[PDB]
């Protein structure tokens, strides 16, 4: 718990826009979501996506069992109506009395981007941004947002799985493995603008810390751009709700050709990653040199955790200071 | 936790007589029941309903898997037989040896009333009685005992739901909400003989503390008496087993007209009440003036809990001293 | 928790050889097993059955999801290969670097006997042996290994059920209760070589402490030998995986006549034993003279628990010193 | 198919009044029922129970999915309203046009008696009555109507099972088999008023043809009257919906003592009777002298089948002519 | 069967393009579908959508269990490869022998349009076209293809339900009914170009015979165009697979607002339509004047059925001859 | 239908001996089985396995719900006892009366062989014998009888699947397909003693007509003998109960290595074979030269079916006359 408090300062995806619209016949929510073990409710009130604690101030019913009408989220129990700022603006039982100052629920940063809904629980450091997806607003590329997928594994373990190449021959032998490319090198890794940047051989990674990966592939078999954008919502201490968006230049083929392939890859990873125990990586794990990405990831996470304890300035420097290993200029 | 110790001093219903008779083909029980997280067993031993701890003194098997033999409860494992006082009177393997002095299980005050079985776990204060049901022994009324219904909510939250009128428009708009009588005002509430008494003008409540509600309705659409008796068994920290008995003066219609209607009402309340979290109301809940019944209820429970810590005489005064604010003469 | 640590010094069955061979198409395992709440993996590497902690040293994946490859157990994630001593001998991603000294997993004693796989978690006292089954090596007898049966009950409670005669009239009245022979006397019990030995007149028990029972019956209905070997794996604090092997001299009949009878007896015991609570017998249980076997059993277990605290030679003495009550010579 | 047409002339129970009142929240129905493979709908219109073909004349929707509205059954599709004679009296889409003469559905005899709803599909022979239940109107007796029980067996096979004593030692050895009274003799059987009447010494049968059995027991264990009334609804060619009403003079005990016993007896019979094949008894079945009751039953049924072909007065004579074997006077 | 043969001459939708692409990871099919009780397989071979009988010529395995590679559908059993014309072009067991002339399966007209796959089983009359959807290629309108929905009702009964207004007050009271528009008139109906054309008050219907409905609504509440395109696949004698495509001018709102509404309407219709029995409308159904659309629909279907028996010219005239009742010119 | 009458003249396996012993706790049966749509019962009566029609002569209950008593099969309903010839020898209700002459049920030739129970429904031609299994009574071979496996396919289609090599690349590419030995040629096939005999160079088939296959493999990868014996029970027109027995010379490996492999092979075949439709091969199937085994099999079955219509001597010649085309000397 206290060991995860620094994560409240980042933007995390909690649902797709589609999920929010499908939740109830109004198409406006509400939708219950869970983020860092906090129970939240999401709704569209007018033009705004709003996120509140899923707990009415009156008698603690779940607002996610209520109703969106226009610019209000109405509690299902005694009909208190909450506005976009989390403030109750109608107590139907006392329509002429003034509403208690108490009658407000916590309201959090909530924004749509790339077709996902993002929530930032703590905006006090004012230095984190929604992760970078390189294919957004590139009109050469067709974009597909997959349905979210749930794993009984943590966001850290999911991230390390996605950025590891050592596992292809054993988890993905028929699907991703390459006899003639069967142990890619140790590569230089740069920190720039709160992202890890590193390239392989052609795979170009931009990883917005802590849990998002933007992978641009310049493909060998077709010579056309493919982008994978994967981000894990840390739902609680043992669970992730994971999102994949993918973009492609050659878009004459079926979206489901790629969805089925992505789903096959995830199905091969899933049971092995869910088997890792304890859920959080303990100190006794044994790294080797080929674990560079994982080793550097864990080091930066540890530094961000320390810097959060020191405060806004220290956190901003730990996240945003550049640290360059490569020949590249940014 | 220790919050609930004072509740052990009250009589709580644990099952209907019908449930006890259906439990075992003999119609005498035994039946396993749970009350304030205690595992108990109820059986008809001779002319008496008896409650014991559901745990044999010999090797801890559940007596509820056993059988009533004569006027005794026989354990299923090695056949020890327990009398109405929880004392072992036969050890089949050693029929002539003396029975160990410790060969006994705790028993508890247990009585049938109104077709329910009631248990009081702690009788040491000796000032509580079985709640009041006004329709009992009224020849003019047909009485129907419904099957128990289980909620994932506490008895306090269930009580507050049953006595609140604010929620009709939102939970019961098609079934109970009167669009010409939305808000009855604050009414005076009296404490008398360990009951809350209050009237609307016609709904007359007599609420035997802590969890029983007797509601006499002098109906408007029929000019005839209807009585609802609702009481919650606090099974554990997050569960209630709830009992509804209803009585009616005009009794030539179908029982199932009313049962179906009550069931529909409970089905409307249930998911909202079960969503309330945390399960016990914290101090941060925000009341409005329309919540008088709930406010006064919580106040009295707090007083009973503090008086229990001060001992038998303090508790008896907190429970039984009158506090009148209406002009009714009792 | 610490009350059970002394049980780690004994050999416990964890699966049948059949279960191991059925686990994976290779017939070599791996198979996940759980013993005293430890997650272990069993595999056949060459001619050896091996047992390791089910947790890779690299990134903590379960080895039980991996593959046997010759004399090695290969992790499913990045293919680290472990030898019969639990030491990693191949890191495929770094195939010529020195393997970290840390790259080892805990390896436990593991042996086949009687068609079961046995594990001893702690071999430090070097004085325990796999329990004795008298029918092994006897060409006169046909041996049948039943499928394991799981109970929600501890190994101590299961052992006391199997060696008690008092319960027949109440649990097994149609099946084992002899109405003309309804109370076998208290018999002398010998401790010899870490076994309880006692005889009823014809039932000869050799009970390898703590959880195995070898029962030799010279039957009253055939003049033929029948052996029952029952042993309970203590899977965790509330669960047993139980094994029955039986042997018989007159073997021209169907194995399933006997299997169905054993299963019927176990089904009659099961719900009563599973109801016993709390799972471990508290000090408050009330014994009678007929309970001699379980009284003496509990005494010896407590002696073994005390001696374990005192260290290796106290434990050896408590386990293996003779204590003779009968007129028999050993 | 045509072999069963004569059964349409009798009254058959189709549901309990309780089932009808529970079907729909209004307590008035409608309820879908099936009798001799006809799909019917039952409803309470005013003070009358009505039974119609469950098929609207307009577009063939099921009226059982509709609503009772005063003295009318309203179709769910376009709201045509049917009166107690099955005639449409309102076409909402054409509220002042003349209603087509075709706008009528078949209406069948429907009456409540003993707490069951009875239907007679063909009243043309005007000689059948609702079966006789002797305990009705008797203030000395407490009456209990059990929930209906469904069997995969025909009404004839169920009737022959209920009136056979030969099967007790094999189906009911623990439950009804009297080892000292193991073969009741052949008894004289009288036909009187469309009933078989026969007596065993104390068991007095009055069997209203074809499917109802009234059994009056003067018990050997109390000197008290016990009545069993069993009747089978022939739902289709292989299914029965069966009804048991029982009455007892000594009524201070639990209803559920008796219900559980009846249910245990029925559960013992059920799989054997359901196994009988083909469902209707072929001519090749081999009778013995002990089968007198079922031999005479089969003879009378065949007589009724022959007489139905001959028309109304032959059937009346076959049903109601007396045929006396005993010394009794009627 | 013979009574449905005329339907083989029309184009019927059998799946969405999305369903075909999702069926297997190739994204090319194959997909099993059923049309007029014929088992068919659909695949994308190169650029073409192809439909064949789902039955290999060799040993009658289902081609729908096989694999699409490029321009071939490979049988799962012995790998015979079929081309876009249904001809086997590779017998892997006899790669040098010539392929039997027998080695071909029936191939049917198969075309994508509007995002659905359409099949015409009989092209011999050469005068039927894929039904008309007015919103196709109108760039003012956003188009949404719903997931198909299955009903246990025939295409005729589904069509008549969709074009009836009489049922709103009873099936759709809260969702479509209008007190102040509560019985729309009898309207003129034109036959033109194989479509029924009729308008209401503003609802404009173009119904391509036999099973498609294109409804253009000029809405009262928003003054913007909404188009509903509903077509029923006659899967067999009692089943429809139904498709809804809808288009809207005001497309700033959520697609799921409309999907949820359409799904609610269908859920209200579904149980009533599925209750209609027999599945095909028999002669005894009673029409009233307000049934004009249904009456005229059944008349044209009957004429098409007669004309099919007479041949191509007669069928073409029955389908395509104009029959004008309205003031309109086409 | 009448197509299958000739199959009644052959011996078919109906269950394993293990299945019979497991059916009832006595280990003697009875066990219900179905063969060519006949409902039969098998029991061990004394030293004999007996098959009767599963239908009591008295009131048609299933004898398979009864019990073996001594050397008789006792009906569950009224306890009639049937001897090994199907004759009733005890009528409990009339123990002294003469037993009706018709109190008997049909019995059928029934024998154990190889650990299976075989039944021949029609013994009148008296020229068929139980199929040949070459490994029986060979000391060098360990024999494993697998559990039966059920397919929704006919015995003919299952036989043709088992003897076809064409399908390996497509159904079994990972498990059986040899990429260097795809096509063995047409081989000569001999008819001898009612068996098909044919050899590949090493696979030697002896196929006892109609449904049994004995395959002797002189393996290449081990230089040791492996025998597969597969036989299908034609349960009804669309179902088979299939039996696999396998024998091996090198028998120090795990039985479950082989069982798992066989099960994987059957799992690969099963959905393709079950998809073949219609269930019986019609005349429109297209054979190629590689189908010789299947072509010759169907030819011989057609001859047996025609010879059966001509009578006992014609059938005996069709079945037993030799037809040699190899140069082997028998
Ligand atoms: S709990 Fe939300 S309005 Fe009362
Ligand atoms: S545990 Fe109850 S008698 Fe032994
Ligand atoms: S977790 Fe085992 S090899 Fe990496
Ligand atoms: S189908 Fe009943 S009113 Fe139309
Ligand atoms: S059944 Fe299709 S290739 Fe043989
Ligand atoms: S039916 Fe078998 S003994 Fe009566
Ligand atoms: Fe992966
Ligand atoms: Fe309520
Ligand atoms: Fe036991
Ligand atoms: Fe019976
Ligand atoms: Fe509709
Ligand atoms: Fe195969």
């Amino acid at each position: 718990n206290d060991e995860r408090e620094y994560l409240r300062h980042f933007w995390h995806p909690v649902c797709t826009v589609t999920e929010l619209e499908k939740a109830h016949p109004s198409s406006l929510g509400p939708l219950a979501v869970k983020l860092l073990n906090e129970q939240l409710v999401v709704a569209k009130l007018g033009d705004e996506y709003v996120a509140m604690r899923d707990r009415c101030a009156h008698r603690s019913a779940k607002l996610s069992l209520g109703t969106v009408s226009g610019n209000r989220l109405q509690c299902p129990y005694h009909g208190w109506q909450y506005d976009t700022h989390g403030a109750c603006q109608l107590v139907p039982a006392c329509p002429n009395s003034p509403i208690p100052n108490k009658a407000k629920v916590d309201r959090f940063d909530c924004e749509e981007r790339y077709g996902l809904i993002w929530i930032r629980l703590d905006s006090s450091f004012d230095c984190t941004e929604i992760p970078y997806f390189s294919a957004a607003n590139d009109p050469r590329l067709r974009i597909v947002i997959q349905e979210p997928y749930w794993w009984d594994a943590t966001a850290e373990r999911r991230w390390e799985n996605f950025t590891d190449f050592s596992h292809f021959a054993f988890i993905h032998p028929g699907t991703l493995f390459d006899p003639n490319n069967a142990e890619p090198p140790i590569v230089p890794m740069d920190r720039f603008n709160g992202q890890f940047r590193f390239v392989y051989d052609s795979f170009s990674y931009t990883c917005s810390m802590p849990f998002a990966i933007n992978l641009e592939v310049s493909k060998y078999s077709s010579s056309s751009l493919h982008v994978l954008f994967n981000v894990s919502c840390p739902v609680d201490s043992h669970t992730t709700k994971n999102f994949l968006i993918f973009a492609r230049e050659q878009s004459d083929d079926s979206d489901y050709l790629h969805i089925a392939f992505n789903d096959l890859v995830f199905a091969e990873d899933k049971p092995v990653i869910e088997s890792q125990w304890p859920k959080d990586a303990p100190a006794d794990e044994v790294s080797v040199v080929a674990d560079k990405v994982s080793i550097q990831y864990r080091k930066w996470l540890r530094e961000l955790k320390e810097a959060h304890k020191e405060g806004s300035q220290a956190f901003r420097s730990a996240l945003l200071d550049p640290v360059i290993e490569s020949d590249r200029s940014y």
